[PDB]
């Protein structure tokens, strides 16, 4: 509830301030560098976190649910775990808490579908954590079950509660316990068992499998299987459609001919003397505007400023949801701080977006939609336009994206084949390692009475879409 956004934006913080120390070290030449001395920047953030009382459940065992913690949710740091309070030990597979006068299992890392068979601890002994699974099987209590899927990425995944029916001992060659575990009824859906699914060959719901019919690099399917809709009448555009006196002026650009770097290249210094991505594609934070290198710039195509202009990279598809009618969700997990795609459609001056007839579900309009919060917790730890996207006529898979209160991307204002800084391209980020086949929404930001009720479901809804 609070709870779930507690959570989320505790994590959020988590990885902002792991990327901050990457970005401040890929600053240095590399030599200063410490990633490879065994740069730990899970490590640092937790430290960094811990001592500003930022850690969840601290101090606490938990049997059964944590609260804000959903099936499903996926972590890139086993120190995730502890900062959460989901599984304390830092490497250990087994975590336990005293039950009476015996000790049960709390949670489990590990490396038909409602069954497991997980394996213990040269001979293992019943002691400690091999023990309480073992008590658990007695005691019938749950058991939190984090499955490895097994760098930035789901690493883990919390897949629910299970109970523990039996264990035995054999030769792994030395010898090892062995533990069977039951999924327990009633539990959404395992996200493995979805994406395994989503895999068939006769998939249900399937309606079409590229509403782009070719345009896009990879084919975007749709996916109802709530009603018999196909999805909505429309022309897909890849680019977006200026009006003549707005079409692009040529920026300035870099001079450099390897990648751009820095904490001499114009582009760097555009970005306020640094560079907004990590080297792994992923953005550092939300900033008013990201300046990318351009079409004349002498770098690379593989340069660490150049990410979204490359283009859709993950598989998306639309789908149809029971209450807010077509949304967009990825086939597999993405990692935090991944672009997702552009809103593409026809820039308008609002003036003329407003005029238009039939337009209205689907205008994206420009400018006040940076979001501070994130760089205030985190200095804490350690402009408007005159524009209009429409994409009721002409647009991309972005007009699909739906709102949410509680959103897992954000819109960032990017500049690359121009520097009209009133009509920036339009990005979407993830804000969260988003769950395979999770819905991705962002928030909308309409002001209220300039009513139609807000759909989203979040525990703190504003409840009004407009
Ligand atoms: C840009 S369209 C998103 C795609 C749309 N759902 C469709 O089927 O084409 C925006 C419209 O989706 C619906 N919508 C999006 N988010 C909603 C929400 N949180 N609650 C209720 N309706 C929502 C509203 O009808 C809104 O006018
Ligand atoms: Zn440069
Ligand atoms: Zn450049
Ligand atoms: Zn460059
Ligand atoms: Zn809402």
């Amino acid at each position: 509830d609070s709870s779930r956004n507690k959570v989320k934006e505790t994590l959020r913080l988590f990885h902002g301030v792991c990327r901050k120390i990457l970005q401040e070290d890929e600053a240095k030449p590399e030599d200063q560098r410490r990633k490879g001395k065994g740069l730990r920047i899970d490590f640092e953030a937790s430290t960094i976190l811990k001592r500003n009382g930022k850690f969840l459940n601290s101090g606490v065992h938990i049997l059964g649910e944590v609260p804000g913690v959903e099936v499903g949710d996926e972590f890139q740091y086993r120190m995730e775990l502890n900062i959460l309070g989901i599984h304390k030990p830092s490497q250990a597979g087994i975590d336990y808490m005293k039950y009476g006068k015996a000790k049960v299992a709390t949670s489990i890392v590990a490396s038909n579908s409602d069954v497991l068979t997980y394996t213990g601890q040269e001979d293992q002994k019943l002691i400690t954590g091999n023990l309480a699974l073992a008590t658990s099987i007695e005691k019938q209590t749950p058991v939190r079950v984090i499955r490895g899927k097994h760098s930035k990425g789901g690493n883990y995944v919390y897949d629910g509660l299970y109970l523990v029916e039996k264990y035995w001992q054999q030769v792994g060659g030395m010898n090892v316990f062995k533990f069977q575990l039951r999924r327990i009824p009633g539990q959404p859906e395992l996200s493995w068992v979805e994406v395994k699914k989503s895999k068939s060959k006769y998939r249900e719901g399937l309606c079409k499998l590229d509403i782009s019919e070719g345009k896009e690099q990879s084919p975007i399917s749709a996916v109802n299987e709530i009603d018999d809709e196909k999805p909505p009448l429309f022309t897909y555009t890849v680019k977006l459609i200026y009006p003549d006196w707005c079409r692009p002026v040529p920026p300035k650009s870099c001079c450099c001919t390897t990648r751009c770097t820095e904490a001499v290249c114009a582009c760097v210094e555009k970005n306020g003397g640094e560079i907004p991505y990590n080297f792994d594609g992923a953005i550092v934070g939300a900033k008013p505007t990201i300046y990318e290198c351009g079409p004349l710039c002498k770098c690379p195509s593989s340069c660490y400023l150049r990410v979204t202009q490359h283009g859709i990279k993950l598989p998306l598809e639309i789908f149809k949801t029971k209450s807010r009618g077509w949304g967009v969700r990825c086939l597999k997990s993405i990692p935090i701080g991944s672009f997702i795609c552009e809103y593409v459609g026809e820039l308008l001056e609002d003036s003329e977006a407003e005029r238009r007839i039939g337009n209205d579900e689907y205008l994206f309009d420009i400018g006040n939609r940076y979001d501070n919060s994130l760089a205030q917790g985190m200095s804490e730890l350690m402009e408007s336009s005159g524009f209009t996207i429409d994409a009721a006529s002409k647009g991309n898979v972005g007009r699909f994206i739906n709102h949410s209160c509680s959103p897992n991307l954000y819109a960032q204002n990017v500049l690359y084949d121009h520097e009209d800084s009133r009509i920036p391209h339009v990005m979407f980020f993830a804000q969260d390692n988003i769950p395979p086949l999770q819905e991705l929404c962002y928030d909308y930001n309409y002001a209220l009475d300039q009513q139609k009720l807000c759909f989203c479901g979040a525990a703190v809804c504003r409840r009004r879409l407009y």
